[PDB]
């Protein structure tokens, strides 16, 4: 709700990557309907995800990832990680800022 995020489309998003090794962000943006928000959303989920309130999505918060849109969401893999990660931290900081999160969900 925090990215005014349906509740369906959350429900359909975590049907597809319920299983170990098997979320693909890319996919997930798409199906939870992150994509097709604004900039101002996209950032408000930003500043949610970092949970410390950091300013930057740290690794154990991106591992967390699903857990915001679902408190029973599984972590990621260390793989599923690792790989989103990769393609968001363009920096090489290893954290995800909130303009290299903007510009990843642009796709
Ligand atoms: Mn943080
Ligand atoms: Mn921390
Ligand atoms: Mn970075």
């Amino acid at each position: 709700s925090f990215a005014g995020l349906k509740d369906a489309d959350v429900a359909a998003a975590l049907a597809a990557c319920s299983a170990a090794d098997s979320f693909k962000h890319k996919e997930f943006f798409a199906k939870v309907g992150l994509a097709s928000k604004s900039l101002d959303d996209v950032k408000k989920a930003f500043y949610v995800i970092d949970q410390d309130k950091s300013g930057f999505i740290e690794e154990d918060e991106l591992k967390l990832f699903l857990q915001n849109f679902s408190p029973s969401a599984r972590a990621l893999t260390d793989a599923e990680t690792k790989a989103f990660l990769a393609d968001g931290d363009k920096d090489g900081d290893g954290m995800i800022g909130v303009d290299e999160f903007a510009a990843m969900i642009k796709a």
